[PDB]
């Protein structure tokens, strides 16, 4: 048993709902959030853009510090930071922008990142402001993710969508 309510359940181990992440993850707390990262850690917009705002800046200045030790994140790739006001854990994972021309093949990669945590918050990967088509976000994790997912969806036509054309 966990702390998050009102997820309608679409399999074994995905959950979604219409929802805020940075507002869920304040009233949960969970273990990991995730944020749509990019490999810089540049969180200007979007979720991470949103996340970082939550934080006063604090993910921003831990994410600099980050990439100046170690350099950039591989598209597909993930870091564990911390999760500041949020929750305990930031999982910064990386999906491929479409509007920068990656290969969207990586998707995939990028939710395998999401099993080795037992539970996350998250958003769908390469969706918004990254470019790709939402819908395909939602089957790969479905059919990638095998640990238990909680998906907050922040548009609601497009959650209505999202939940009418699940197969
Ligand atoms: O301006 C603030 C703000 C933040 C901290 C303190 C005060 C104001 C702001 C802005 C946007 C959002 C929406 S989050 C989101 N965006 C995009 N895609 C998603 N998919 C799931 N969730 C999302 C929330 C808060």
């Amino acid at each position: 048993v966990n702390s998050f309510s009102g997820y309608l359940k679409l399999t074994d181990n995905v959950y979604i709902k219409n929802a805020d992440i940075v507002e869920e993850a304040k009233k949960v707390k969970p273990t990991v959030v995730v944020n749509a990262a990019n490999v810089y850690l540049k969180h200007g917009g979007g979720v991470a853009g949103a996340l970082n705002k939550a934080t006063n800046n604090a993910m921003q200045v831990e994410s600099d510090d980050y990439i100046a030790t170690n350099g950039p994140l591989k598209v597909g790739g993930s870091c564990v930071l911390s999760g500041h006001n949020l929750a305990k854990h930031c999982l910064h994972v990386v999906g491929p922008n479409v509007n920068k021309g990656e290969d969207i093949q990586l998707l995939k990669s990028a939710y395998e990142n999401f099993n080795q945590h037992e539970v996350l918050l998250a958003p769908l990967l390469s969706a918004g402001i990254f470019g790709a088509d939402p819908i395909h976000s939602l089957r790969v994790c479905v059919d990638t993710v095998r640990t238990n997912v909680y998906l907050a969806v922040f548009d609601k036509n497009l959650y209505d969508k999202l939940v009418s054309s699940f197969l």
